[PDB]
């Protein structure tokens, strides 16, 4: 109740407006996006072996696991349709989100046995590496729910070997040690190989009484396997052998890794006892108490969060008012401008997350009058693009954050960066980069809401999840869309030339513009929500409703255990702000 | 020469056998293969806009580029055959290696205007993330033969976007900026956008007079608003444009970035002027005298490195001396190992290159009689498999190396860690992680050979390109099978309770007898050094006689300016090989 400075962090401007007018059809378009999002998701969850047939034998799923070792309400989805390598099933199988287990946010990954025994395929392990990322990147608990039978041996090669394969995780959960950033896990089932070494991986090993984990099988290892190719008689030899052997408990059980080794730090008989133990040395991990980094009490947004589904406009022609959705987001809706007015392009301000600081960096849309600067008088900016003065701001806002240790949240909604030789001239390719820079040696966590356009450079500069170290994970919402350009101005930068020449040669141009159309079609089908979060543009396409539940779980995160602080009597960005305020150079 | 502690460091003891008779089939075959990889090499190098054509208008190719950029015979291709998401040229569109710049071993990048005047591609943001790892794990710099017009628009959303997309770069740049890592670029050709900030986020930017680079192409119709279709109108507008504009010099050309900006430090008329800028920078950048970490004079080893083609068996059935591979590999013959018979199925040693202290640990093959300890007496272990001692041994001697400040180089050749309930009680999967562990937290860089088989989770541990931080690159040769495990194995595993359950229910078991043989021949195809190259399972399949050649550009890239020293004379590496051959616990 009592915090530093209120003057400064206390009562700060309120922005944003009453919604007056409903947008019924902009509402309802949304919805319908949403709604087919969570359709998807459904059926990727649902799909494999059916809860019934796993619940029968006494076995919960990963969702039911998750469901109750997480704090009720917590759950923040991430990554529920990824699918880079586009498996059937439309899942990598594994269930992953932040959640609040025994009172600390963590990266929960846990293995879907719906899918073949939570089974190694296509795009899994960089479904992995991102979750130890955004444990590296926010010095939170990895906790892993494990149940994994390894490699698929049908896709061997995509999932074994590599650089960034299945093996990658088991370096990175040792890093993640190194920092000094705990790995739990409970596990379930079988686990040799693979999920053998993603048992033995982690800082704390707590099991099920029926499970094991070890370095393989032994399988049959009947070396003499015919000449090679398998033939009826040596197939009825292996049906045998299974008969000759029926039940037989593998390798590493309770009995040798808890009774002999003491690998297995704790056993549960039952499936919520291992989640128990979850959350007991979960519980006994380090943390601070949240209102050590709060300046002012907890207070929801000044306005509804529904109001974003009539204020967020689905069609990317129509232009709004930013204020509003920042209004929504914020405690309070409020929010301390850091030079406004200079770089109107863009809002950068000082904001705040149940009582966190942190710093805000959103797009501002429609016309900006008399702007650029570097362009004669008279010429007009669009909101969305990136200017000399907007680049600028943001350089040094970032690099103010990155002293304050401030995390950051970047809300995206660009068209792209200024173009032309006045641009060039102004150094635009040169602020693009400065950014860049800015950002990757500002050691502070950050995260990126990509609410409508992510396109060209400006996605990549606007905290962009390209920065892999400082960005902990994005979301997109349904009026996302990402491209590296719009599809008409690519389609014409790629065959005007050809427009051209095939007209001064008397050539029909039908051909060209069809292609042109096709491509404008491909473009728009590719940069969906859905698409989206089925490559990983984006780790989630989130509610609108839904959008101040992650960027709360984002901040308390970055101020769970902090690797670095500075006093907020000892903040510069505070009083740059004051100051660029009155000052007047006379 | 001076060197410190010549009685540790000089005439050490040799190792390996000269060949007495040649096996002529071994070679051939192995021949065979190399040649396949050249030639497909050669196929996708060529792939695109003939030479003759590009050099029409005196411009040159990325690959005539490189021949005038690094010393002669110092270039060691890398990830010539990678192609990750399949491209149909068989390429990336990228040239990339190690080569002697001015003195300086760099890592080399170099756009191929061949194809699609070095457009992005999918699989190519990945080979260049390995590029600036590369530099970043050996700390030389990263050289750019910039020559990049954009984007593959019709795949745009596989190469544009996400964490690890074509932005990403930007960011690693900036990153080994900040580690004090120059990055130095000489342009080529036209570069907006991506192109633009790959040449903006470089330390150091050369350009040819005629080049460009800009956040963006000015579009040809202004900033007029997109549109949603191309209609004839639209089509002639188009036309129109490009003819009322005619030649007209792109944005961010040298009149811009040269005379305006002054992004651009140097500009040079002649292809080969921009290299010679290069090269000037190159020269200027740190580096210490190589004789400073030699502990002797560099020596050729005793042995020819074509005794390979005979000592090294491409059947994998074939038992052989690793002391022979050893042997022809580092400086004179030499090895001193670091306790020899403990462990016996491994072999962790000193040695050195052109001089250079390495460690080296490699895969013992044949039988090992009365091994491992922890079974009945009279057991036999086998070659190419870990054991405890194995494991115990490689986690001191990488412990050790780390403290010594050591580079090391891992040979592979491996079946995996041994299984069962003996071994699981031995810890073989603690000690596996264990050894990770000491990957991980060594902060020394490494070099890793699979030489024959890398399979199971022995791949990973020894030295696996699956440590992404210290692994500076992997490489295979002829001889190289890479997967889970034997496909035959696998299957069997696969599908032994189908064929006892079908045949009791009294069903057909041809079906599962086809599954079993096309998995089989999966594994087979999947797993040859071809595909290991293209898959990037290694970053280069090399001939038998060129591997020292890379093993010498590692080591010596690795002492070229290193982030940390340990004074020889305060090594205990040396120290401890020399006490444990002496005491005895009497």
């Amino acid at each position: 109740g009592f915090y530093s400075m209120p003057r400064y962090f206390q009562n700060m401007p309120q922005v944003g407006k009453p919604l007056k007018k409903a947008d019924a059809a902009n509402e309802e378009q949304l919805k319908k996006i949403e709604e087919e999002i969570h359709q998807l998701i459904k059926e990727a969850q649902e799909a494999g072996k059916a809860d019934a047939d796993v619940n029968k034998r006494g076995e919960l799923t990963a969702l039911q696991r998750i469901e109750k070792l997480v704090e009720p309400g917590s759950w923040r989805p991430l990554n529920t349709l990824f699918n880079p390598q586009g498996n059937k099933n439309g899942s990598v199988a594994i269930v992953k989100g932040l959640g609040r287990v025994n009172g600390k946010w963590c990266v929960v990954v846990a293995s879907d046995n719906k899918k073949l025994a939570g089974a190694w395929v296509p795009g899994q392990a960089e479904c992995l590496l991102r979750a130890s990322d955004t444990a590296k990147t926010l010095h939170v608990p990895l906790v892993y729910v494990l149940n994994c039978s390894g490699v698929k041996f049908d896709e061997q090669e995509k999932v074994y070997p590599n650089r960034r394969g299945g093996g990658t995780p088991f370096f990175r959960n040792a890093e993640l040690n190194q920092l000094g950033i705990p790995v739990i896990v409970g596990i379930y089932g079988t686990n040799p190989a693979g999920g053998g070494y993603h048992s033995i991986s982690p800082t704390v090993i707590i099991a099920h009484e029926k499970a094991n984990m070890a370095v393989g099988g032994a399988g049959i290892m009947g070396g003499m396997n015919p000449k090679g190719h398998v033939d009826l008689e040596y197939a009825n030899e292996i049906a045998d052998m299974v008969d000759r052997t029926g039940k037989t408990e593998p390798p590493g059980a309770v009995d040798i890794h808890y009774t002999e080794t003491g690998f297995m730090r704790e056993v549960y008989a039952s499936e919520e006892g291992v989640l128990e133990g979850i959350k007991k040395y979960v519980g006994m991990l380090p943390k601070y108490d949240p209102e050590f980094f709060r300046v002012d009490d907890p207070k929801a947004p000044a306005f509804p969060a529904d109001d974003l589904y009539s204020m967020v406009p689905l069609n990317d022609k129509r232009a709004y008012d930013i204020y509003n959705v920042i209004a929504r987001l914020f405690d309070n809706s409020e929010l301390h401008e850091y030079k406004k007015g200079y770089g109107p392009e863009m809002v950068t301000g000082l904001a705040k997350v149940n009582g966190l600081l942190v710093g805000v960096v959103a797009n501002v849309q429609g016309l900006l009058m008399n702007y650029p600067e570097y362009k004669a008088a008279g010429s007009v900016g669009i909101g969305g693009k990136l200017y000399r003065q907007g680049l600028v701001k943001m350089n040094e806002f970032v690099t103010l954050c990155a002293r304050d240790r401030l995390p950051i949240v970047w809300i995206q909604d660009t068209t792209g960066i200024d173009v032309g030789n006045d641009a060039e001239k102004a150094e635009l390719l040169g602020l693009g980069q400065s950014l860049i820079y800015s950002i990757q040696t500002s050691h502070i966590p950050q995260f990126e809401i990509t609410l409508r356009k992510g396109t060209a450079a400006a996605h990549y500069v606007l905290g962009g999840p390209q920065g892999n170290d400082t960005n902990a994970f994005s979301i997109g919402t349904a009026a996302t869309e990402i491209a590296v350009m719009n599809g008409e101005t690519a389609a014409t930068a790629m065959y005007s030339r050809r427009l051209a020449k095939d007209r001064k040669a008397g050539k029909d141009l039908q051909p060209t513009i069809d292609k042109m159309n096709n491509l404008i079609q491909a473009f728009y089908t590719k940069s969906r929500p859905k698409v989206c979060a089925e490559l990983g543009l984006v780790d989630e396409i989130v509610d609108m409703n839904k959008i101040r539940g992650y960027v709360e779980a984002f901040t308390e995160a970055a101020y769970q255990n902090p690797e670095s602080i500075c006093p907020f009597h000892q903040m510069i960005l505070p009083r740059a702000i004051r100051e660029f305020e009155t000052f007047v150079k006379k």
